[PDB]
């Protein structure tokens, strides 16, 4: 509260640890359906269905302009990525293996990195 604050956890890293987990994350063999934001033009059914479109080059762009006030909005973004996967695809194609498996992947680097 005011004038009473937990003691000052070092976040000075953060920038720099999130953009090497979405380097994983790009490098990737499972990353190819999230490399970029999904064509509106050319699949149906997702820019209505999808109310909030992300992808991991987005997600890079928003990082390098320091549109990211924190670790947890950077979290936020890349598990939206995943949601929004199983949102759309069937557990049992290549596509929804791909999402399952790149949220595993992160969820791990994220626990390993920060908790």
């Amino acid at each position: 509260s005011m004038s009473v604050k937990k003691p000052k956890r070092d976040d000075s890293k953060d920038l720099a640890l999130c953009s090497m987990i979405l380097t994983e994350m790009e490098t990737h063999e499972d990353a190819w359906p999230f490399l970029l934001p999904v064509n509106l033009k050319l699949v149906p059914g997702y820019k209505k269905v999808i109310k909030k479109p992300m992808d991991f080059s987005t997600i890079r762009e928003k990082l390098s302009s320091g549109q990211y006030p924190n670790l947890e909005t950077f979290a936020l973004d890349v598990r939206l990525v995943f949601d929004n996967c199983e949102t759309f695809n069937e557990d049992d194609s290549d596509i929804g293996r791909a999402g399952h498996n790149m949220r595993k992947y992160f969820e791990k680097k994220w626990t390993d990195t920060f908790k």
